Parts: structure tokens; C-alpha cells; sequence
DNA sequence: CCACCCCAA
DNA sequence: CCACCCCAA
DNA sequence: CCACCCCAA
DNA sequence: CCACCCCAA
DNA sequence: CCACCCCAA
């Protein structure tokens, strides 16, 4: 065994393109991981109550308050963009390619060290790291789904994004059934509302131990772990956008009178007054043809209710929401669309030569515009007999429920069987690749975290721990926990991630917008005179499509 | 693994002497490299900036500006002539052969071990030095040349030229676009001139990493990399020197008078008037046949500015030069034919039994003369009407430009479709083999640095780094780059290169120019009671030919 | 020596005198190794007489060049390097709602940097021996021939068998496609009005 | 021709339309047409 | 039309059929012309303004397309510059009716 | 033009590859490099001189 | 896996 | 088990 | 040598 | 019975 | 002689 190398190192983005336009990205991640012995050989269950941030009676979406148990086991992730690919890689598939396909995935893990720690005090002291050669490694591959699933992208506990980097897996952790009761409350409510912590419902009591439910691999040092080859059934990831609304669909009015000078400011007038227009409404009332009145094939996106935080058995929980953008970038409310935010730090982003435990982050805004400006609706009466009056209109302005702050738009649900959608892009590096789906026999049309939802199993949790070295006593009949050879393990993991997609061909006039290196960019993408690493968040679909 | 060995060592010269002159050398060079590890595992970006010689406002060649990334990645170079022959090989292609070819490359690596310090604090305090056998070591083999070519011969960054005798690969280091602007300025040129360092076009950013570009193969002890068998397409070198010039070329003339005793005092007179000799001139004024005013078939070389500093978007640089010697090196000018200049020390050449920090060197003169006196030109009127008159002809002598030192020469590009050429000769040791060709449409007739310049691909650089050794504590979120087990590796490295050539005859009667042990060579080709070695350079093309 | 902090104000230093430092020069008098001075396997491009109006048996006519860029697009010449002109009207560009008989054009500036900014060079003596002096160095700001705007810039063809090139790109949209070829024994490397 | 693969890691400069790019590839109110010069190669590549 | 091939191998066949107009020649006859703008070369500043040369106009009238921009629009070239590496000129046929 | 170079072997002229260019009436049989040729009797001439 | 100072009894 | 900046002489 | 919370795509 | 400074296109 | 914004159901 001891003497020989098991596997080779591949950090290689390769290109094979087919024919119809058609490519192979195969996406090659071979990291160095690192793992320590895990604190305690046993399995815990702990209770998080963080009720001294639940009373000021001013905060409740900072409810911490969950049921999780710890097991000795450590995970490893790699359902992320950030590891497969880099700045140069992904502008490639973003400015090329039209429409990204995903295919296998198989892992791999070689090279396996196990060293011990031998603390020679004297004087310093001093530390004296060797080998133990027979040492062991236990491996664990959930390949029946049994466990829970965690996606280690969602607390940036993902692997390194920089390969000549060596990075670590995640402490391995699951919920436990919590039960709660916890009832809103302003500055103002007096008295102390209502908050408990039931605690648990034996009914649902899930208890899970890889020991028993997965079988452990013991690898040593001359053994090499590896997958097999795990073929993806989920839908296609559009690298396009649609900017089309409600008042950008079919065919707009003929313009009677056209400009016979130039200038943005010259506007061709149709020629026709509005309560004598020919055409079709969805209205039995008016006379009036308007390109806000007349009637559209169907509605684009939806309109929820925003900062709408629901609640269970299990505690309050924000309302999701699958919305573009809507708005320039200058007139948002990044909550109505729900952009999404996030946090990382040193070994997923940020500046490697940073210092302290404060986050960086991003409010990733699309280019597809199904969102909406919520401060631009209104809702009147059926007469209609505008121009309307105040008693026959309700708008954002005018609160709901007696408080100024709220509004019908904060309560409003325009969802209907009407209601076009577009999923939600890659978000890169950072971002997820592909998560599980719900076992609810109904089931959401598509998720807010991960462009692919696999339709079937998805691949089976690799989780990886260290196995106990011994000395010369221990007692398995002692109420403390025995003592253990301070042991640790370094291996290489390679990876293997496979992508199917299509080349974009022109179609328009005008140059579609690609991604590029400016001036302001340049220093984004390269090391610093010390080694400063780090990734930006870039855009993926930009490239428009049409919605109709 | 770690029992048994890998490979053979194999430092020989065998000559396969084949079918009608045609022999077979193949130079085998087994050199033991050591190698520590990496400062940083991290890359950087490094700016230099000696703006404190450029201002003096007279040193403008000593611009030491430029923009270099620094690769934790240690190479390996062995493109010389040193590494692959000793004084006694060498002088037999000299005197043997008249023509020389280049054919096959293989590289192999064996006997790998790497060792772990520990340092005993105690009294001196004392150093223990261990085998880790399951450390690695991490190659990598740039096949498919997509990284720069970064030739370690031009600043004897190469491998020892004694076999017996223990080396060390070069850090790797390639440049990063770096612009900048300095305008000359003499002693006198009052105020500051112009010199700044702009930065950095985004267009030509180019960020190599061999992690992500090129495998990695990982070694331990009992595993051995060998590279294939590299076939070359180059042109043959010549051992053979061009001694004619332009007066050294046809039919002489007739000689009328032939002297009647001995002595090279009694010079054979032609016996007719210059202006009424037969024959053809390239001119239409006069009716004067001379060895100077004759024309000849073309033109031997060229003359061309000398110490024409251009410069561009990088900075200034130095105009090259690729002509043989002319005038007897009693006479040279060893600048306007450009005549190389090699600073080695300790490892390759030099007396090994030195100290300091001050390198020995060599101006080679090659045995060609295609070379010139540009103290023996003019530039005349139409007129000719000689004897020339000074208001008529511009000489070397005469500045231009109003300042002394100058010259026509200095400035003069003699070099028409009718320049006849050869090529740089071999400078052993010291001197490179092959190099790569520079991927521009129209490509440089020949190489100053190289007598070998291949047509396609060139073999892949070898680039060889240490595995990152890691302790029992290591957090990737850290600003600090952790502490790793101080780790080095000593391994065996063989080369085989292959070179065919053909046997000269002998066609005069005179003997040809041989190389020999002199009472003054004798103690250049030997040890010294202490062990003292070194290489000397030695004149590669030391045979007639000709050219016409 | 490597910096320990950012910035890209704290340079790394070889730590190495210009007199003592190992490698290849092409020079026989010095022993001062500098990013100017080391000797390189070739040259790029090449520097040619500018504004070099010639002329034959026909009449004068412009030299030709086939250079890049070289200098910032803040330091040009646009002459030195000879950057293409282009003049259309109404049916190969410019605004369709136009008038009058005044073209629109670009001076096109390629992204190659094989050009020179011929204001920052320099011809001195086989001595060195610098800091160099005036009567020992003819440079851009020095006249040549008595007349003030002239140099030797103006006058100076750099290029030797070691010369690097490439071809001119193309120019889209007005810039042509495909040129026949001289009939001449001997033919041009490349042209400068087709890729 | 051929396509482009990448190499690097920083990425390479495209070509894009612009907040002051758009009205440069559109027609007019009236229909005015015009077609801008544009650079040809803008990639990098290695000359040694 | 843009066919990708393999091996990143596409295939570029543009066409440009455009509505071409002509006139009536002038003269149905050859003519020699010698051009003289010796009043622009004589301000004895003025040496690279000689538009002096000789030429003979034809009756017969040309039809030129080597040029990039009948071949493709500010759309299609974005495309073969950011996609592509090197390009490669294969045919050319024209075609009137 | 009449540009005599040297070398080891000593100054010699440099030759040109060139045409005419300019009505003979304006030469410079210098710059454009025109041969001329010496013969006598066996090669041309009267060769009743 | 030792042959006549190399490849190569 | 090194070919023309990827897969892949 | 990863398929739908076990053996067992 | 003339081929690339020998035998020997 | 109309198929999923090109060649090309």
C-alpha cells in the first residue's frame, strides 16, 4: 500500500462541441480537503432558544429557534458554480451559449493522509506531527436518499473556489421536529404577547445514524474512494431573458400620424380618441381601448403579498416569491421580486487578503422582467366612470388596516391560472447547481435557490468523518468520554461535473449584451502583489428571448 | 511503494556511427534536482519599479520596469548545451562533423522522497530530519504549450553543467501586460523628462494558472513521470563558417605581372588602367572596374543602427543584430554585429571553488565574417568625380544630427532583398538549444538566442512544485496564510536528447581548423586538488565552407 | 524580495546590482543585464521613415506600414504606426438623415501592439560608458539635417531579418475583404487594405 | 472559422451594447440608418 | 446562415442580395483623360495634394462587393468576434435576375 | 546610394534591385542601379577597332 | 545480468 | 507517456 | 463504483 | 557522360 | 411548399 500514488489531480474546463451547435462542458474540480476529529464520538440533540431577541416585542424574523442534532459525521458539498468554473469559464458559456443542459456527476477521493499530533512539552513546548499508517478513514455515501438533505451552499459551507487552495467540509447537522408558538408584537404591545417552546410531537421524531442506515468505508492510505457515474433528469436552464411585460405583447396600435423630423421628443400620435378605438377589452363597460385596458393573451409573472412572514407548527417563515426584475435598477423594492442575498466570506468570494468576520454580499438583480413596481396600481370601482375618485379607488398610498406603512399591495395576490413565469438563473459563483425535491405529492413548479430540481433522486450525500484512534486506556463504562490520539486526515477530492448545452446564433440588428473586462473590471480577476483573491458575482442570462 | 527503486542513472554519450558519414548522437544527462517548498501557495502580481535609475537623466537602458506574476510552481530547465555534453563530446562534433540536427526529447523523473524537518529546540538548539512517505509531489506537463515559454538558460536559471553534482529547478515566473512611457535624457537635458508606469490594459490581461489549465500528476515515492518521446522539425545547424565577403567573390582579375622572387612584399600587378578595364559595374557614370566598385551577385549581411534603443507600448529595448564578425578581432566593434554576452556563475561554468556574488563571462566571437567595420563606409554623391571631396561624402567620422559621438553609421540600414545571411551559431556551454517561434503571421528569419528554432510545437515545459504538507490546525477563512509542515523533496531527473549529424571530408590541402589541448588549456578540463571544476566556452563552427 | 502588504505602490525588488546580474546580452562592452538591454530571441515589428513621401516615374507617393498600436490610446502617432482613415457618406455608414457633402470618418486603432511611440528612443555610442552624454546620444528631440521638426525617427528603418509582424485586421463595416496579388516576382508579405 | 475556447482565467474583452451604445444600432423616428466602425479582434493570444 | 460543425468548426455563408439601379451611360464612347490641378502644387507648401494622373472612363459600369459591410450587420459580426478565433474565406458566387 | 560598405576583406558597394522610374531624361543611373558592361572585340565592339 | 576505453560480444 | 493557448496529433 | 428513507435501478 | 566542396543523384 | 428567434422538422 504506503508507497504509491491512487489518483491524479484535474482542474480542467473542457469544450467538446458537437455538432448542431451543440457542446460538452465537462467541468473537472479536483480540491485538496483537510478534516480534524470530530469533538465528541457521540450524537447530540440541542435546542437553539434565542428568547432575549423574541421580546423586545419589536422583533420576530429573528426567531433562531430550532431543534438540530449534531452528528460526529463531517459533509462535503460541491452543489455550486463557483467551484466548477471561474470568471474566465463562465463568460464563455454566458456570451456563447444560448441554453445550458445538466448531465453526470461523480466523485472521487485519493491520496488519503492520516498524521498524529505529539505535543512535546518542553520549553515552547513543542509540536512533533507524524503518520499512522494504519489509521482509517470512514467514508459514507447516501446513495438511497435515506438521510435528510442539506445543501451546503445556502451558509457558503461549500468547498473552496480557488483550486491551489486547500479548503473543509462541514460539520454534519440535521433537524429534529421543534415545536413553538410565538405571537407578532410592535414597540408599542404591552405585556409580554406570547412565546414558547412546546417541544416535540412524538409523532414526528426522526432519529437518523449514518452507522446504521449507511455503510462506512474504511479507507486507509493505499485505498481510493470513488462514485460512479450519476445521470441528471431535470429541465434545461435558459441562459435568456424576457423583458417583455403585459403592454409588450402583440400587435400595437397603427400610428395614423408619423414624425417628419427627428428627435425622441417628435412622438407619432395614433390619431383616434380613446372611447371610439376598434378592438377587444376584457371589459363590458367602457368604450375605452388603452395599452393598459386592452386585452392581453395573459399576465406575466404574479403579485404577492411582500414581507408576508407566514408561520406553522414549526414557528413564522418568509412567503417565497419566483419574480424577475420589473423597474430599472433605479426603482426597485428588491423585496417585492424577492432578489436574492448573499453572505460569504474568504474561501467563496471576498478578498482573500481581508481580515475580521463581517460578510460580503449581493443583491443579485436580474434581466428578465416579469417583476413589478408595486406603487403603481390601483384598484377602482366597476363603474370605472373616471376619471376616478378617491371613495371608487384604492392605491398604495391609502393604508390598509388604519396603519400608514401597510398597503393592499403589502396584502395583494394577483395569482392566477393566467400567471407566466420564468425560473430563477444561475447566481454565480456563490449561488446552488441542483437541489432534491419536495416528496409532497403536490409539488412547487420551481424552487428559489437552484436553476435544476432534479425530477427524480438527486446524488447521495459523501459524508466523510475520521475514525477513532485509541490508546491504552479506555472504558467503555465511564460516564466521560474516553481520550482519543489527536488525529487528523488530509485528502485530495476530485470532481466531475458534466453540462450539455446549445450555441446562440444572431437574429436581430442590434449587438446582443455580452459580459467584458473594463477598466473598473481588470482588478477584479487578477492575484495582488500579496496573493488577494477573490470571486465577483456576475450575471448569467443576458441575452434577450421573446415571450410572445 | 517506498521499497525499491524506480529508475537507472545514465549519463553517457553514445555515438551510432551509421551508413555514409551519418552518425547518431544521443546525449543522455541524469541529473539529481532538489527542490524546497513554496514560500507563498498562493499567486501574486508584482510591479517593479526602479525609478530612481531613470532619472539621473542618462541611464535609459537601465529600465528594469515590468509587470511579472510570481507561480508557487518551480520549473525545470535543461535547453542548454552544457547539460547534454562535456568538453570532450563537443570537441568531436566540432572536428569531426560538418553538419548538425536536432531529433528526439524525453524527459523522466525517478527516485522521489520527500522529507519532513523537525527542529529540537534544545541547546544548539538541533535539527531532525524524517521521511514522510505519503507526502507527494505534484508535476505538471504543459503539452498543449498554453502557457508562456519562459526559457531558464537566458539568465542561467538552467541545471548544473556536472553530472556528479546535485541542482534546483527555477521559480516560475511569467510576465503580466504592463505599459508604460520614458523618454531619453542626456546629462544635460534640464528638468525631469517623462517616465510613468500607466498600468495596465484590460485587453491584454492574461491570468495563467497551471492548476486550472494543466494535470497535475501527483508522485509519491514509488511512483515514477515520464514524459514520451518528442520528435523535432527544425532546420540543421551548420559547423562550418562563411569566410567571404563581397570582395572574396568570382572570377579575380587577370594578372598581367607575376613577380619573379620570393616574398609577400612582391605583389603580381594587374597592369591595365582602371578606366579601361573590362567587365560590369552596377554603375552608369564611370568607366572604373575596381574590387570595391565590381558588381557582385548580392550583398553578404547587412548593416543596420547600433545601439538603436526602439521602444513601444512596454518600454524601450535594444534593435538585434544577427551577423557573424568581420574584421579581424584585433577590430571589432563588438556591438554593431552584435556579439553575445553570457554571465553564468558556480553552476554553470565558473570555477566552482569561487565566492561572491560577481558573475564570469564571455564575449563570443563566431569565425563567419559577414560582420562589419562600419569605420570604413561612405556615402558619396552621384558624381563620383573622385578623388571624392568632402562637401561630397559623408563619412564615419562626420557626425549627423550636430552631436559628436554620433554617426550615419549609427544609424544606417544597409539591408536589401539582396542581403545574404547565416545564422547564429551554437555558444557552448552556456548557450541555448531550441526555441519556441514567436505566433505572429509573418515570423523572424532566424533566432539570436537559439541555432534551433522549431517549425511547430516545441516540448512542454516541465514545471515541478511540492504538495501542500498541512497540521492539525488550518482555517481557510483566515486572513494569514496558515502553517504548513516545513516539506522538501529531492528527486532524480534523466534526459535523453538525440542529434543527427554528418562526417566532414577533407577537399583543400590546407588543414582545417581543429580544437586542441594547449599548455594553456590543460587545467581547464580538469579537477583541482580541492575539487575545483568549471566549463569554458568554446567556438562552435571552426571549419571553411563556401559561399560562392 | 516580495512585498508583505497591498498596493500596487509597494513594488517587489529584484535585490541585484545591473553589473553583477547572470544572463544573455547582445552586447560585448557592458556587463549591465537590464529589461532594455537582455537580449531577446527576436524583434516585433519594425520602425520605418514617417511621413517618407516617395515617388517615381508617376509622382510622389506615402510610405506604407504594417504596425499595430504601441502606446496607449493616449500616446499615439497615429502616423508612426500607420492607422488607417476611412471616409463614406450616407450609403456605407454614416447617418442616413444627413446632409451635405462632408464624409464621416474613424482613424481605427487595432488592438495589436507591435507599433512604437518613436518619441522615446535613442541612438548613443559603442562606448556606453552612461550616464550617456549628449555628443555620445542622438535622440527624438535632437534635429537632423539643421531642421527643427525633422529627427531621425523621421529618417530611421528598423528592420532586419529578426523583424516580428502581423497582418492588418480587419475593418468593419467600410474596410475591404480580399485584394489580387502583385505580379511581381518578388511580392509583398501583406497588404494594408485587406485581411 | 473556428471557435474560441478559454485559457485563462480573467475574462477576455467582448464586444457590447452600451447605455451609450443602443441608439447606434437602431433606426429613427424618421429612419435614420448608420453603421458603425467596429474593432475586429479583440482577444488575447501569445506571440512567445 | 451560421452551420456548426465539429471540433468548433461552424461554417459562415452570407448573402446580400440587394436591388442594384443604373443609369444610361453618359458617352458611349471611351475616353482619355489626363487630370491637371496644378494650382494646388505650385502654393510651393503644398507637395502631397498632386492629384495628377491619367485615367480613361469606360461606358461600362462596375459592381464592387468586397467589402465587410454588404456581408453582415452590426449583429452577426459581434457574433464571429466574440466566438470565434480565426476566420477563413471559402466562396463566392453572384448571381442577377 | 553609392553606399560602400566594408568588411573584413575591405569597402565594396551596395548593390540595388531596382528599375528605371523616370523618363530616361531623368535618371540618377545610381539610385535605381543600372549595370554597365566593358567588352572589347571578343564580345561585342567593332571588331575592326 | 561484465567482453577488448561509447552505443553493442 | 509532450505537438501548434481545452477536451484531442 | 450514487437512483426515489433497507436489502436492490 | 555534370547535381548541392570526396567516394556517390 | 410554415414547425419551436439561423442554416434545418
Amino acid at each position: 500500500g504506503v508507497g504509491i500514488s491512487t489518483g491524479t489531480f484535474n482542474n480542467q474546463t473542457e469544450f467538446k462541441f458537437l455538432e448542431n451547435g451543440w457542446v460538452y462542458i465537462t467541468a473537472n474540480s479536483s480540491r485538496l480537503v483537510h478534516l480534524n476529529m470530530p469533538e465528541s464520538e457521540n450524537y447530540r440533540r440541542v435546542v437553539v432558544n434565542n428568547m432575549d431577541k423574541t421580546a423586545v416585542n419589536g422583533n420576530m424574523a429573528l426567531d433562531d429557534i430550532h431543534a438540530e442534532i449534531v452528528t460526529p459525521w463531517s459533509l462535503v458539498d460541491a452543489n455550486a458554480w463557483g467551484v466548477w468554473f471561474n470568471p474566465g469559464d463562465w463568460q464563455l458559456i454566458v456570451n456563447t451559449m444560448s441554453e445550458l443542459h445538466l448531465v453526470s456527476f461523480e466523485q472521487e477521493i485519493f491520496n488519503v493522509v492520516l498524521k498524529t499530533v505529539s505535543e512535546s512539552a518542553t520549553q515552547p513546548p513543542t509540536k512533533v506531527y507524524n503518520n499512522d499508517l494504519t489509521a482509517s478513514l470512514m467514508v459514507a455515501l447516501d446513495s438511497n436518499n435515506t438521510m435528510p438533505f442539506t445543501p451546503a451552499a445556502m451558509r457558503s459551507e461549500t468547498l473552496g473556489f480557488y483550486p491551489w487552495k486547500p479548503t473543509i467540509p462541514t460539520p454534519w447537522r440535521y433537524y429534529f421536529q421543534w415545536d413553538r408558538t410565538l405571537i407578532p408584537s410592535h414597540t408599542g404591545t404591552s405585556g409580554t404577547p406570547t412565546n414558547i417552546y412546546h417541544g416535540t410531537d412524538p409523532d414526528d421524531v426522526q432519529f437518523y445514524t449514518i452507522e446504521n442506515s449507511v455503510p462506512v468505508h474504511l479507507l486507509r492510505t493505499g485505498d481510493e474512494f470513488a462514485t460512479g457515474t450519476f445521470f441528471f433528469d431535470c429541465k434545461p436552464c435558459r441562459l435568456t431573458h424576457t423583458w417583455q411585460t403585459n403592454r409588450a405583447l402583440g400587435l400595437p396600435p397603427f400610428l395614423n400620424s408619423l414624425p417628419q423630423s427627428e428627435g425622441d421628443t417628435n412622438f407619432g400620435d395614433i390619431g383616434v380618441q380613446q372611447d371610439k378605438r376598434r378592438g377587444v377589452t376584457q371589459m363590458g363597460n367602457t368604450n375605452y381601448i388603452t395599452e393598459a385596458t386592452i386585452m392581453r393573451p395573459a399576465e406575466v409573472g404574479y403579485s404577492a403579498p411582500y414581507y408576508s412572514f407566514e408561520a406553522s407548527t414549526q414557528g413564522p417563515f418568509k412567503t417565497p416569491i419566483a419574480a424577475g426584475r420589473g423597474g430599472a435598477q433605479t426603482d426597485e423594492n428588491q423585496a417585492a421580486d424577492g432578489n436574492p442575498r448573499y453572505a460569504f466570506g474568504r474561501q467563496h468570494g471576498q478578498k482573500t487578503t481581508t481580515t475580521g468576520e463581517t460578510p460580503e454580499r449581493f443583491t443579485y438583480i436580474a434581466h428578465q422582467d416579469t417583476g413589478r413596481y408595486p406603487e403603481g396600481d390601483w384598484i377602482q370601482n366597476i363603474n370605472f366612470n373616471l376619471p376616478v375618485t378617491n371613495d371608487n379607488v384604492l392605491l398604495p398610498t391609502d393604508p390598509i388596516g388604519g396603519k400608514t406603512g401597510i398597503n393592499y399591495t403589502n396584502i395583494f395576490n394577483t395569482y392566477g391560472p393566467l400567471t407566466a413565469l420564468n425560473n430563477v438563473p444561475p447566481v454565480y459563483p456563490n449561488g446552488q447547481i441542483w437541489d432534491k425535491e419536495f416528496d409532497t405529492d403536490l409539488k412547487p413548479r420551481l424552487h428559489v435557490n437552484a436553476p435544476f430540481v432534479c425530477q427524480n433522486n438527486c446524488p447521495g450525500q459523501l459524508f466523510v468523518k475520521v475514525a477513532p484512534n485509541l490508546t491504552n486506556q479506555y472504558d467503555p463504562d465511564a460516564s466521560a468520554n474516553m481520550s482519543r490520539i489527536v488525529t487528523y486526515s488530509d485528502f485530495w477530492w476530485k470532481g466531475k461535473l458534466v453540462f450539455k448545452a446549445k450555441l446562440r446564433a444572431s437574429h436581430t440588428w442590434n449587438p446582443i449584451q455580452q459580459m467584458s473586462i473594463n477598466v473598473d473590471n481588470q482588478f477584479n480577476y487578477v492575484p495582488s502583489n500579496i496573493g488577494g483573491m477573490k470571486i465577483v458575482y456576475e450575471k448569467s442570462q443576458l441575452a434577450p428571448r421573446k415571450l410572445y
